[PDB]
């Protein structure tokens, strides 16, 4: 009965779209938190078996290798097998999760699970270029943009919010409330030094610049900033704003996971194990509720409940699924995203999941608790949920 | 001990570099053999618990949500997760894996694996547009050779096969040979009705594309070896002739707990015994498949001698000529229907289709054991082995 | 003394189709074959040129904001002449051979060329957010061909001012169709009774296939029926709609080219005219009727020579569309059978910088076909003008 | 024999490339040129009988159509002909020479003559989009450089430059001096107003921005800036750096045009009358001298000598050309850009020839003098030059 252990967690600082992270592509962003993530797990890249990453939009050429150019920039071992996975929005716990799955069936004993996401180098497409137009205007097509609808629908994630407000009776007022609350929770945090531990600076080159401060958080934020947004996704009753939603961002995160007898042989004291995961897909036009049904499979799997999470993650994609998610789950709000979320510390789509998992672990072991879940909602109609213990 | 079993596998036919196939979506080609692999199943989209597809080229927005929008529109139930891997040239087989390894985990009792790649349709970039380029000409970036150059070395995967070829003494006549009778192959393949059953006729009157049409029926070896090295400048033996084309295609297989499958009193194609990933040196990429395989025999408790049917994607005959040497497989059991050089290589399909071929040719030939594996770009190689019935 | 301005030679490319023969063919190469080849046919050396301006409406590359100077140096015109690039949209080509002869009348100089060169080919995409940046939501690769094709205030194609004019002037569906046949029948018999032989210079391309050579005017259809039209629906409006893709000109590649001299200079070389410059007119009309604009620029012209209507022999009137076509000739009390004798845009093409100096070309090769006295040559322009000159052997 | 008189002139301020007009078509510069000068002349838009722009760049579609749009939006009746004209860096003096030909040979008694450029728009272009790149990396063209490129050699004019001052023998040192110059003339003529006349503000939209300085200008310029540049177009042996080379740049300029007669008959004061002009072809690969030649012609035809020029407006297009220039003319360095010019206040391609003959003519009624000459180079190897008095 073999058993998965996180060793080490460790994440980039957050950047906001077109900001400190603008310039360094998402192979640069992974292969340094895989690098940081092994030397603070003390564990040789020669020693890694498996690497999975996640990742939802190809900036270049070198994003369809990403799994492998992390891992090898990163110093693991080009004998080590490197995977790119995409579950949209959930791909960074997607990435956790099947890296783990290696490990769990005895494929290797060491294996690393990370995110990594530049949506500010997210490309144009231009999809009549190989053929040719031939007569009429052509397009250059928005790739972020692209991420963030509905492939059926072709409607913005923020209008499956407002269904979601509209499903679960999330009121505006309700929203700016959360929004404004995550925003002062992570500047809390920050202040208080919570993330310094987990962070690795990026370092730029009158000298040298160091990237080490999760920008998209504003420590001055006020009720009446919320409330004077105008609604940007929907024309009539609408609730969801700018302010109110997660931002565009870029990151990366890893994870160094071993099995249970291999961090004992090496003296290794785990952040957590990983007790249970699950999966669900939803309706489309509600994919914000995913976490939900996903959490109550994990619950369940686990044999625990509600009452015993003592941290939460789940992931803030805008406030009107966050408190629907809270609500239908009867989560306490004072435990689920302690140190804020997408919405004041953003929102990078594939590097999330593996970076909302370093930040429940590391909260974790801050607060002494003994579970922490992990969840997300996913693009397209899906939730993902880990849970893991101290 | 739970144990994943294989009850349907279906592929479209593979269409050529700006072809047949070259105004249908991966979405749509997902879509097509999720339906039909169900329907062969006799299972309902509704009992799907899970669904992975392969692939590297991202060709529109859809693209990055391809395993659920080939699910869903397929007639999977909205109710199933669907994800999207990328393993490069081994995406097809690794989302087969993938969802079997949900199943062996006891997270659901059938899957669905695939793989969908469009050539054809693969975008140009242009990665100074969202910023600006300011002053001087910028690039259009070309997203189909991106996938075929190491992101390393920014070598074409060709010319890693020239390594390959150097390193275990493959000549210019082997790989010429070898193309050839990949050739010959696909073509008695074809003529016999090999492929007939496991391809689901694509229609767009109506034009029905359901024959592999990049396999050249009147090769000879005289148009292999007029060809000239396209890789390497001086001492080259890769040519278009004996490198695989550039294609599009999708597969998918329909999969469950071996327990299921008896309740709904289902004949499997086959059970997954194992399955093996090895890394390789990026520059030697091609013989990937020789750990891979070394790993999934160990695993299984075989030897080479088991195999009765030996899928290994021609990706050049150079690397796959390596391959059955340096593993000592027997050149009659190793793609006997023809791989990659005369059908095609569809990258992140590939996988997925070269499964639905060993399954279906292990079953016509009464064989025990197939064996599925292929080189992976980035210096990887994925392997599975299969047991029918 | 009063200076005159004599035409001496006058040759163009034969009229490839979009897409078609000419594709390969950039318009500095179109525009330097006709200009080494009207020199040849004037016995006139590159050496002799004062001046030579180039009309072309799409930039295709870089080389074509230089192309007059392309066109001329590259086509054997000494590098001490001056050359311009010219334009006036569809009257492109005739402004330059305007602007030419007038650096002659003006004593500028002694001999000059005037042409105009096109490929709609090759016409680009813009991406006019590429410098800059488009920060985010989708973004536009820009024809450029059908830029040329839209009215800059009212960003309506032409074809729409066709329907306009065709609405004014009482034109109807039926007046189109026969038109636009008869384009391609006047063509055709002309093509085969070999009038264009002389005036066309062949393009040949030699590649890794040996030699093609292209000469004759591609776009014509030799076997039309009326039924062809007619079964043809409105492509520009969708209600009410009389113009099709089969009575509007075509899109076109083509090139031409003059060599001008002052009258005395062409007598002491000894060298017969095919006809001197009487006078020019140009006018501005409604941009959304542009299509009429040769109605007052012929007036004008006709004016300045003290000339009417009945004097003219030959007239080559652009076939933009059959719609303004019919009714210039109607507006102006034109003979139908004087009018493009030989087809016009409908039917040869209309390769809008080079279309005007072009069908100045087939006017002089058949006013001397004829032994007429004048000729006339005019046409509309996108964004509400018109041009016209008149010239006499 | 009929005689051309300007009777107004107007430019924009000289925007600096992805500055102050970036956002700011050429249309609408054309357009705003237009409708000032003509309020300036105090002539009716319904009483132009013709237009001419120059332009180079076109950055949109409406750019094939340049001249027409600036004049009708510019409140020039619909019934005027309107031509865009292209000789490169000539264009904007060739409208004006173009627009005072129909005025000479009697086809009208009131005319038009501009230029428009916005180096900031200059489009990228995409030579496979149309019929398909099918495999392999693809190029997206930038047309502003192809402008600045000669299209037989495809050589940077600023290569061009090189062969000048090699030929005419004018060191770094004095293209640096030049460079330096050039800043302090402009400097001094912003503060002391000399173009505050003849410059149209341009207002955009925190509420409306007005822009009416020539932003290119550096007012705090020393020599040793210029000196520690290094050489930027050419391997070894290089002169030309980006100090003592022209700008990239945005503007507009018109000037109003008629037949001396129709000024009298009005009541109009001319700023000046059209003398003679000059066009001469060079050397492609010596373009920069392109104005010796074209300046001869002029003065001939003038029957006029240097002597007589009491100011001179010839473009700064390298500081290695203009010294090649004024030193082959003999031409006396304080008469010659006595307010700066294209390395200081910038060179706007298509405009820039009818925006110096602004400054020329505004200039010329500022000291009081006789003659003035208008003179550029032209790239591809050219030059054109006219001359003006003011009566």
């Amino acid at each position: 009965t073999r058993e998965v252990v996180v060793v080490s967690g460790v994440r980039t600082a957050i950047g906001t779209f077109g900001g400190s992270l603008k310039d360094v592509a998402p192979a640069e962003l992974g292969a340094l938190v895989v690098r940081e993530a092994l030397a603070r797990a003390q564990v040789s890249g020669d020693d890694v078996g498996h690497v999975v990453f996640g990742n939802v939009i190809q900036t270049e050429p070198r994003d369809m290798y990403l799994g492998r150019v992390a891992a090898v920039n990163g110093g693991v071992t080009i004998n080590a097998p490197a995977l790119t996975v995409n579950r949209l929005c959930g791909s960074g716990l997607q990435a956790i999760v099947s890296a783990a799955q290696t490990i769990l069936l005895g494929d290797t004993d060491v294996a690393i699970g990370g995110g990594a996401e530049s949506m500010s180098r997210a490309p144009y497409l231009a999809p009549a270029a190989r053929w040719g137009a031939r007569m009429g205007d052509a397009g250059l097509v928005d790739m972020m943009l692209g991420a963030l609808h509905d492939p059926f629908h072709r409607i913005h994630m923020g209008v499956t919010a407002e269904n979601v407000a509209k499903e679960y009776d999330i009121s505006r007022a309700q929203q700016d409330e959360a929004a404004l609350e995550s925003h002062r929770r992570a500047s809390a945090a920050i202040k208080a030094g919570y993330f310094k531990d987990q962070i690795v600076p990026v370092v730029s080159k009158k000298g040298d610049v160091t990237f080490d401060t999760d920008e998209h958080v504003r420590h001055d934020a006020t009720i009446d900033d919320m409330t004077k947004l105008r609604p940007v996704f929907v024309k009539e009753n609408g609730t969801v704003t700018a302010g109110n939603a997660s931002g565009l961002n870029d990151a990366a995160a890893a994870v160094v996971m071993m099995e249970r007898a291999e961090a004992e042989r090496r003296g290794l004291k785990p952040l957590a194990r990983l007790v249970s995961y699950g999966h669900a897909g939803v309706d489309p036009k509600a994919m914000g509720i995913g976490p939900v049904p996903a959490t109550k499979i994990a619950l369940e799997r686990a044999g625990l409940q509600v009452s015993d999470l003592d941290v939460i993650e789940a992931n803030e994609a805008f406030a009107a699924q966050a408190c629907a998610v809270t609500k239908a789950l009867g989560l306490d709000p004072a435990k689920v995203n302690p140190n804020g979320s997408g919405i004041s510390l953003g929102h990078p789509i594939g590097a999330t999941g593996a970076l909302i998992t370093v930040k429940a672990l590391h909260e974790l072991n801050r607060v002494q608790g003994r579970y922490a879940l992990v969840t997300m909602c996913i693009g397209g109609g899906q939730g993902i949920a880990a849970i893991f213990e101290r």
